[PDB]
C-alpha cells in the first residue's frame, strides 16, 4: 500500500507557467472553442459583456448548447491531465487535459465557469486573485452544485458550501445568488456552459490585449496590425473561419455568425492526390503494429471492453491498412487571394500550421505561386504540441512537408498553367500590377470571371448541412435557409448530404 | 492557508497522464537537454559531464547521465522538486536562469520514460526516483515519488517513518536500473565532493525503426540526432556539441560531452569588425520605467502582506535594486559582426538572461532576398524585464514586443551594414578575399593555406583556463590549457573592448 509516499503536487505559481505555452492569444481562444465542439454544441456565442470595474474594461464570455457537465465531470476539470476523450475516432479534439486551464490563464487573471446538465447547476470559480489576496499557494477551487429545478443547494458539506458561495460572491464579478442565478439562466436548454474570463491581461500602454472597439463585429489583436499579417493572425473572425476542416457548428462572434469556409471547397481546379506518404505506408503497417501492440497494451491493461474497443480499433487500423494508409492532399489554386497560400495543415480538424511554404514555394519565384494545400492528419501519424500549434515530432513532420513539396510540384506540372503561361494565368483573373501581394482588381468583369470558377457553398441554420447554391446569403451575411434554396432537388432539409466530387491525380 | 479553514474545498491535483502532456512542450530534444544543463549552471557547477552508460537491458540500449559539482540539494529542497511551479530562483538580478519551476520534469520526460535523481549536499544523500514505469505497471494515477535521505558519512537511513523508507527503497531497487543498495551507493560515490547531482534518464524513446532518438555511435565525442543530415541544417540543430558551444553568452562552466570538453565559444567576439550599438529600443526605458513602476509597486504588495517579514525585506531589497533598475536598464546592447569562417551561418542570435532562445533569426534586410547584410551576425542579452521565455524556453511569450525588438534589430543591422562600408567597396571582393570563390552562397570556404591565415588575422583567438575558468586572449594544448601558457591565474580578468556605433 503506497499510502504514505510523497505525491507530486501543483502550486499557485504553476498557472502562469502553464499559461506561457500560448504565444498566440487566438490560439488560447481556440482551446475554449475546441471544448465547445467536443461538447457537440451547435452555438458558441462569444459576446463580450462590458464591466468597467474589472481590469481591461470588459468581460469575455463563451456560451454553448452542447452537453454541459455534471458534478463528477466538472470536478474532473481541475484534475490536470485527466481527459476521458481518449477513444475510437470520436474527434473530441482534447486529449491532453489542459486546454481550458492554459487558455483561460493566457487571456485573463481569473476565470469562472458556469454549467448545467440534466438536473444540476455547477460553478467552478478558479481565480488567481483569491490566491494572491489571501496567500494560498495551492490551487483551491470552489465548486457549488445547485439543482436545476428548485435552485436549492445540493452537496453534503454545508460549511464547504457556505465558504464556496462566500468566495464566489466576494471575488467573482457577480456579487449575489440572484446574479449568479441570472447567469445560469443564460443557458436556456438543459445542457450548456458559460465560460467567463474576467479581469483581462493589459498591454503595456493600458488598453486590453483584445480589441473590440475598432470593428465591433470582431475580436482583433490590440496591437495595431502592422501591414503583412496574414488575415487569420489579426482577426478572430478570420481565424475561426478556417479553425476547422469539417465545421458542424456556428460561431457567433459578438452576436454575428462567422462565414465558415472549408478552404478545399473554394478553390480553382482542385486535384486530390492519395499519397501513401511512403513512410506512412510503413507507418500504416506500424500503425497496424501500433494499434496491434497498443491493443496488446490495452489487452495488458485489460488483462475488458476497452481492449475490445482497441481491438476493433486495431481491426479498424487493419482497415486503415486501407483507409488511413494514405493521407489526402488537396491542392488548389486560390485566385481571389494569391499570397494567402501555403500548406494548411490539419490534425484531426484543428488547424495547426498555416500558410507554410513547402516545396518549390520555399525557392523564390512563381513556381507554385498561389497553390494552397490541405491535409487532415489523424491522431496516429502526428500528434500536436502543448499549445496545439506545432507537432511534437520534427522528423516525421519534416517528412510530411517534403512529401507535400514533391506532390505540390506534381500538381504544378499537372495543372500546366505555367506551360500555358503563369503570367497569363494570373493576369486573366485580375492581377495586373507589380507587387505580388497587390490585391485583385474589381472592374466587374474580373469579379465575375473569378466567380465562375469557384463554386458557392452555404451552411443551413436548422440542420447545419452545407449546400451548393448558385447564389448566397447566410444561415455578417443576411439570412437564408434550405427551404428558400433556389434548386430543384436540394430544397428540403431531410434531403441527403451532398459532397463535391474530388478529381484525382496520381504520383509517380 | 486556512483562515476560515480552507481544508474541505477541492484542490487542483496532478495525474499520471499529465507527465506526457508536459513533455509535449519540447519539440526539440536538444531543447529538452538544455533544461538539465541550465539547472546545473544555476547550481554553480563547474562540470556537467554527460557520459552515457551502456545498460543494454533497458529500452534504447544506453542510459543518459548528468554529473555535476554545483551545490546539490537537501531533503527539503529535493522534496520541492516535485512541487510543480515552486521555484525559489526569482531573486533580484536573477542570475538563476530558472523562474518557472519546470525544467527537469519537462526535459526528462521528452528524453526517456523515467528518470532517477541522485544528489548529496553537506551531510545528506537523497534519491528522487520518479518513474512512469511504476505508474503503468501498478495503475497508480496520482504521481507518487519515493524520496529516501541517507546520511552522507555513516550511510545509514535518516527518516521518520521506517515503513515509508522500506517501501521507497523497495521500489527504487525493483524498478530503477540498479538493484540492491551497493549499486545505489556506488552511484552516490560518483559525486566525489560534498555537492553534486547525477540526474539519470533511463529507458529512452525509440524512434520508429527501433534505434534510440539520440545517436552516440556515429561520432562518439558527440550526441547527434538519430536522423540523417539534410543538406540545409544549421550545426546547432544536429549536434549537441555545437548546440552546447553557443548555449550561453557568458560561459563560466565546462561541458564534457562523453568525457571530452566542448570548445565553448562566445559569439560576441569571434567575428570580423564588431560594432556595439547602444539602442534604447525607444520603448525600453518606457518599458523599464513601467516595470520599475510595477516592480516597485508589486514589491509593496508582497511586502504589504508581510508587513504579520523575510519577504518584505527582500522585496525592499528588490525595490532598491529595482530603483537602481531605474538607472541600469535603459539600452540593450546589439553586437553586430560579420562571420568570415562561415557566412551562411548568420542571423540574430538572441539571448535572454544569458540563455540562448532563438537561433539564426533573419531580421531586416536579410529577410529581403539579396546579399544585403549577407553574413552579418548579431547578439543581444535581453534581461528578464524586456521579454520573457515560453514554456519550452525556445520562444518569447510576448509577440508584439518580440517583433518590436526584431524590427529594431533590423534597422540597426541595416545601419551596421552601411557603416562597415563593405558593400560600398565590392561585397563580392570582400567575400572573394576572405575565401568564398564559388557559386552557392552556402558553399563552404576555401581551404588553401594563405586564405586560412587571412581569415585568422582578423578574428582573435580566445581560450578558457581550466583552474579558474578565466578566459584569455593568447596573443599573436587545445583540449587542456591553463593560464601559465601565454600570464598567470591571479591576473585580473581581461575583456575585449567593443567598438561603438551610434544610431540616428
Ligand atoms: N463546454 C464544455 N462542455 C462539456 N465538457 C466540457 C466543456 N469544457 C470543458 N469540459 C470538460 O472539461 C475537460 C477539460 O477540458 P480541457 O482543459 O480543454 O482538457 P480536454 O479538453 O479534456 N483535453 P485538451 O483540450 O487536449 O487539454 C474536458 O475534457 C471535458 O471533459
Ligand atoms: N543540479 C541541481 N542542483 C541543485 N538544485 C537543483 C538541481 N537541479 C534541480 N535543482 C532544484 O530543483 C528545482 C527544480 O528544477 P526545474 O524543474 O529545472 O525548475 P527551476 O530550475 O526551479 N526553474 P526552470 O529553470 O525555469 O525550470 C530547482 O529550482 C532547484 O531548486
Ligand atoms: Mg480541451
Ligand atoms: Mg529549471
Ligand atoms: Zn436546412
Ligand atoms: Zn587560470
Amino acid at each position: 500500500n503506497y499510502s504514505s509516499l510523497n505525491r507530486a503536487q501543483l502550486t499557485f505559481e504553476y498557472l502562469h507557467t502553464n499559461s506561457t505555452t500560448h504565444e498566440f492569444l487566438f490560439g488560447a481562444l481556440a482551446e475554449l472553442v475546441d471544448n465547445a465542439r467536443d461538447a457537440d454544441a451547435t452555438r458558441i456565442d462569444i459576446y463580450a459583456e462590458r464591466r468597467e470595474d474589472l481590469r481591461g474594461g470588459f468581460m469575455l464570455c463563451f456560451l454553448d448548447d452542447g452537453a454541459g457537465m455534471d458534478p463528477s465531470d466538472a470536478a474532473s476539470v481541475i484534475q490536470f491531465g485527466k481527459s476521458a476523450k481518449r477513444t475510437p475516432e470520436s474527434t473530441q479534439i482534447g486529449q491532453y487535459g489542459n486546454g481550458l486551464k492554459s487558455g483561460s490563464m493566457r487571456i485573463g487573471k481569473d476565470f469562472i465557469l458556469f454549467t448545467k446538465k440534466e438536473d444540476t447547476m455547477t460553478c467552478l470559480f478558479l481565480s488567481r486573485t483569491f490566491h494572491e489576496e489571501e496567500g494560498i499557494d495551492e490551487v483551491i477551487v470552489p465548486l457549488p452544485t445547485w439543482n436545476a429545478r428548485t435552485r436549492e443547494p445540493v452537496t453534503d458539506n454545508v460549511e464547504k458550501f457556505a465558504i464556496e458561495t462566500e468566495l464566489i460572491y466576494k471575488y467573482s464579478p457577480f456579487r449575489t445568488e440572484e446574479e449568479v442565478m441570472t447567469q445560469f439562466m443564460k443557458i436556456p436548454g438543459d445542457s450548456g456552459t458559460l465560460v467567463i474570463i474576467f479581469n483581462l491581461k493589459l498591454m503595456d500602454n493600458g488598453e486590453p490585449e483584445l480589441d473590440i472597439i475598432s470593428n465591433p463585429r470582431d475580436i482583433q489583436m490590440a496591437e495595431t496590425s502592422p501591414e503583412g499579417t496574414k488575415p487569420e493572425r489579426r482577426s478572430f473572425r478570420a481565424y475561426a473561419a478556417v479553425l476547422y476542416i469539417d465545421p458542424r457548428m456556428r460561431i457567433f462572434i459578438h452576436g454575428h455568425k462567422v462565414q465558415t469556409k472549408r478552404l478545399s471547397c473554394c478553390l480553382y481546379k482542385p486535384r486530390m492526390y492519395k499519397y501513401t506518404s511512403s513512410r506512412f505506408k510503413t507507418r500504416a503497417e506500424q500503425e497496424v503494429k501500433k494499434a496491434e501492440h497498443v491493443a496488446r497494451i490495452a489487452e495488458e491493461k485489460a488483462r475488458r471492453r476497452e481492449a475490445d474497443v482497441k481491438k476493433r480499433i486495431k481491426e479498424a487500423k487493419q482497415r486503415a491498412l486501407k483507409e488511413p494508409k494514405e493521407l489526402n492532399f488537396v491542392f488548389g489554386v486560390n485566385i481571389e487571394h494569391r499570397d494567402l497560400d501555403g500548406m494548411f495543415i490539419y490534425n484531426c480538424s484543428r488547424l495547426i500550421k498555416m500558410y507554410e511554404k513547402v516545396g518549390p514555394q520555399l525557392e523564390g519565384g512563381m513556381a507554385c505561386g498561389g497553390v494552397v494545400g490541405v491535409v487532415d492528419v489523424p491522431y496516429l501519424v502526428l500528434e500536436p504540441t502543448h499549445n496545439k500549434q506545432d507537432f511534437a515530432d520534427a522528423k516525421e513532420y519534416r517528412h510530411l512537408l517534403r512529401a507535400m513539396g514533391e506532390h505540390l510540384a506534381q500538381y504544378w506540372k499537372d495543372i500546366a498553367i505555367a506551360q500555358r503561361g503563369i503570367i497569363k494565368f494570373w493576369d486573366e483573373f485580375g492581377y495586373l500590377s507589380a507587387n505580388w501581394n497587390q490585391p485583385p482588381s474589381s472592374e466587374l468583369r474580373y469579379k465575375r470571371r473569378r466567380a465562375m470558377e469557384i463554386p458557392t457553398t452555404i451552411q443551413c441554420d436548422l440542420c447545419l448541412k452545407w449546400r451548393t447554391l448558385p447564389f448566397q446569403l447566410s444561415s455578417y451575411p443576411d439570412t437564408w435557409v434550405c427551404s428558400m434554396n433556389p434548386d430543384p432537388e436540394q430544397d428540403r432539409c431531410e434531403a441527403s448530404e451532398q459532397k463535391q466530387k474530388v478529381p484525382l491525380g496520381t504520383f509517380r
